[PDB]
């Protein structure tokens, strides 16, 4: 050897056995990215479903992912909680799922994005949290579904009102200040004629993932018990 | 809240402080990438220049990055010790870097393979080690090159006597067990007159990466003290 | 300042959310400790109930701990999942755990050997181990009163073969090796007329500690769900 | 086996490699303790001796310790970089330390404070911190030791304020506030006749801990190259 020393500062990093690891990825910058590449608001058909593409990608060429779930610039994976698959370490599974997904992304823009060129390659982040129990687990999902309903919902008529209503942003955030549900919910209906309720179901609910075999999307809610009563592969296993 | 609870089992990941970190990719499964891209044994130019080139985009588009090593499918990024990018969050430091590199990889695919089709999106893998003293960071590098030089003339000279010697790989590995570095080394100039040391400075000692501004790719030595007395502005900073 | 910075370099050591904590202490070099202490083979009164007697001071000392288990020269106690004791720091738990329980014995020495002088100051090594699952935890005790079990029923025998059987100890070995449970319970009461299911309760399956308040020590089996739904104000809570 | 799977649960906590270890012992709420036990104030010549002998019984049972630094109720025990006692796992280190000084602690009681009766067994808490450079170790010492200055130069005065001058401390805390240096130390020579720097080096300049074998105590000051260009012996190794 010699210099193979260096090899024994590499630290442990191995997640705690009997738990749900996650993956969520989430893309750098993607403010700025959506801007060159013209994404619409509030929500970019194009842009979700290359994202729940590099999602299944990412599901078939690892292991044990028994589901994932993405919404805006980000995606989640859940290995199964006894997974063994590299040992349980923790920078594997996350850089894998990270540059797997990232190589997705530039392979299938075309697919997507016919007509709108990759101006440069994008960057994501990625992560590994470990979940002690079904419940945890699921309400962390439930934590990003309704992140999603919460954004969707706030831009979805913020929007509304700087384009179909012509204000400037300054002003629609004024506006929206303070609003509760119903008062956003209205503020579409009667001042837009928009029924937010009949939105896209991949707009108010995200993307869902599941083994069909193949990984086939959905976007029907998760937080409610139905859902996982419906599907109980998933978690009993 | 009520759901947000769960962000809080999100566990710290903190480099210690005053070190050189260090994020080293390595191509997942590359030895099945480069048959099904016919790559160039004992190397090819191709794939070396495109790694080298995804290495220049991270090096660009994250920080504090003040060197990068390449050689086989991996690179090697040494962030300046005191950086304080991302709060030094090594899950930040590896997934980036490593999702970057994996985008960027399809992205110049055509600029280096303009013959050859990219037949699906391929993995890389990530991990951050923390190197304490600039003697220990040293070592690393030197350790890795090291690894190509042994490597490189173990390959050359392996793939001559299957190509230009006509033996099945089990024969050429058995002839080669138990040879020196003048073993091997004479192997080449006296059983296919081929001189090792003429060999391209790019197979035999890897590639280095150095602002001078934009990321210069460089085939020196590293090992040795002189390139670190040429270049002070990298460590002692 | 001008040299605080150096605290920065102190790592988080956080425990995760929602999991059982549990320290286990064990006596450092203990074995030539009961010998110069002269300890009764296969069991010693004295110390079992000493080593009982620091984890109370330990269960009263210390807060959230719903629980303690005995054996040997240890002792683990399970704090409460949601305890949020020194923010979970298991640096903090698995230290005063340790100093406590090493103070107190000495402390409490002469209370339980009156006549034996202690010869020096004893040692303890501690550790923290986190269990997702109530089973898991639970699982975690059996395996140490099955550990208990497992070593008494072998000291026993092990111990009676070389007292009252005048057998040196590599012989005691030889003869037990690859003997069954009914094996060697029959070489008791059949070669010196012990049965062993009659033996103290404490020395076949240790000792346990719960809040009745005050920690009362039991010798009841803990591995049968019968304990526990007898006692539910431990796990549930 | 069937339950010994649990042990699969315990988390690796090895300390990086080729870097100073340091384990910093700290009493528990002992100023309540110090109350209970009549201690002379600013300093009390028994618990400074009695914390100085357990550290050396510290530095005697356990092993690869350079240096140790004692003041307050508390001690830092600087063990050799190189160390591969326990495999470097942090939990061993601090542990044994913590128990190891709180046994010894109650054991030499005595010896110190032959008069006073120790009232209840004591606790202490630990945790251990890596230091990557000689000049942040050294940092860290100095860092500890000028704590000391500064609260020996602040309690010195603050108790003869309250004792000698008879002032509640409400008040002697008020008058100190923006007091500099110069401004204690006057406080002192001028309002008491007290000249500071005649005050016992022990209590200015706290305690260190070097093997001469045995730990042999000094009170020297440790933050001035002297006392390092003396003894090279201890970081050089
Ligand atoms: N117009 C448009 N923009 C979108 C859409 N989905 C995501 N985005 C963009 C704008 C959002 O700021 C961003 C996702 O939120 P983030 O919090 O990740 O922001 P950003 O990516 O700048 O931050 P980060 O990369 O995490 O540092 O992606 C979409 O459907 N349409
Ligand atoms: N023909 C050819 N193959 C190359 C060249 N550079 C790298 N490779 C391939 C073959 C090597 O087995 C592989 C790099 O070694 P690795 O140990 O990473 O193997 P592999 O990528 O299969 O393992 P891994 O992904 O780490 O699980 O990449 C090259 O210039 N020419
Ligand atoms: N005679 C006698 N010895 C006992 C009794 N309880 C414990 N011991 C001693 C002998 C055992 O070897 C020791 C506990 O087992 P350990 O595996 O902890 O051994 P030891 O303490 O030497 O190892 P360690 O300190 O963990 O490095 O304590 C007892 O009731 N009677
Ligand atoms: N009278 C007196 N008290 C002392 C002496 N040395 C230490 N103490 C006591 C009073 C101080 O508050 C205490 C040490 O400071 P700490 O910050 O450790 O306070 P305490 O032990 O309450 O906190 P902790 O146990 O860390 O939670 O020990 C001494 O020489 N004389
Ligand atoms: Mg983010
Ligand atoms: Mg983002
Ligand atoms: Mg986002
Ligand atoms: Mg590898
Ligand atoms: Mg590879
Ligand atoms: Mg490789
Ligand atoms: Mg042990
Ligand atoms: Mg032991
Ligand atoms: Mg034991
Ligand atoms: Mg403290
Ligand atoms: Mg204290
Ligand atoms: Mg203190």
């Amino acid at each position: 050897s010699k210099f193979e020393y260096v090899r024994d500062f590499e630290a442990d990093d191995t997640c705690l056995a009997h738990c749900w690891v996650v993956v969520r990825l989430d893309g750098r910058n993607f403010h700025r990215f959506a801007e060159k590449h013209n994404f619409a608001k509030p929500n970019d058909s194009r842009a979700l479903q290359l994202m729940t593409k590099c999602a299944q990608t990412v599901m078939e060429e690892l292991e044990d992912i028994v589901i994932a779930y993405g919404q805006s610039d980000e995606y989640s994976f859940v290995f199964k909680r006894k997974t063994n698959w590299f040992k349980r370490r923790a920078s594997k599974f996350m850089t894998h799922v990270a540059s797997q997904f990232a190589s997705s992304y530039v392979f299938y823009w075309r697919d997507y994005f016919e007509d709108q060129p990759l101006l440069y390659p994008p960057g994501f982040d990625g992560r590994v949290v470990v979940y002690p129990s079904n419940q945890t687990l699921k309400d962390y999902l439930s934590w990003r579904q309704a992140d999603c309903h919460i954004n969707n919902l706030y831009n979805t008529v913020f929007w509304a009102l700087i384009q179909q209503s012509g204000l400037t942003p300054v002003q629609a955030q004024g506006r929206l200040q303070g609003t509760l549900a119903a008062d956003k919910n209205e503020i579409l209906f009667s001042e837009f004629n928009i029924n937010y309720n009949n939105e896209l179901p991949m707009y108010r609910k995200g993307t869902v993932l599941i083994w069909q075999t193949k990984p086939v999307p959905l976007h029907c809610d998760i937080i409610g018990d139905a859902f996982w009563k419906e599907h109980p592969e998933i978690l009993d296993e």
